[PDB]
């Protein structure tokens, strides 16, 4: 039986933002994906910080505007009364905004997919972290977590 590969988004500190850390996505139990957030350097007083999967990659320029709109294949809404009514990539709307100067949390999401054949696939997309007023503060591409794959391989970074 096939299992889809884990993913990661690596945020780096630059003159544009002190936010740095990672969001890891790993297959979990009962058709869910475990999301592990580990971030520091957040500008707390302009949060709390929504964060979402966006539609386009972060380009080499690191312009978070270039990630364009939210990943929302099923046309969910920004506000809702049950998790499934939010966009697939609306992680903060379903699970909580990032908050504080540092934020470390783990949770399962039952909508994002690691499977490239799924309409809910998030590989190759991006994550944007926003100030509370919507300004995009930092962003990262969603890439493979492990260097080595296949049923005859090990991984050894
Ligand atoms: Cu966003």
């Amino acid at each position: 039986a096939m299992v889809s590969p884990s993913l990661i988004a690596k945020f780096e500190k630059t003159s544009k933002s002190n936010i740095e850390g990672t969001i890891k996505f790993t297959p979990a139990n009962n058709g869910t994906v475990s999301v592990s957030v580990d971030l520091k350097g957040l500008p707390s007083d302009i949060g709390p910080f929504p964060y979402h999967v966006h539609e386009k990659p972060v380009p080499a320029s690191k312009n978070c505007s270039a990630t364009e709109n939210h990943f929302n294949p099923y046309n969910g809404t920004v506000r809702a009364a049950t998790p499934a009514a939010h966009a697939v990539g609306d992680l903060a709307g379903k699970h909580g905004n990032i908050m504080g100067e540092s934020y470390k949390t783990e949770y399962d999401d039952s909508y994002i997919s690691l499977n490239e054949k799924s309409r809910s696939y998030i590989g190759g997309l991006s994550i944007v972290i926003h100030a509370n007023n919507g300004t995009r503060l930092n962003c990262a591409n969603i890439t493979l977590l492990d260097e080595g794959h296949g049923n005859a391989n090990t991984t050894m970074s």
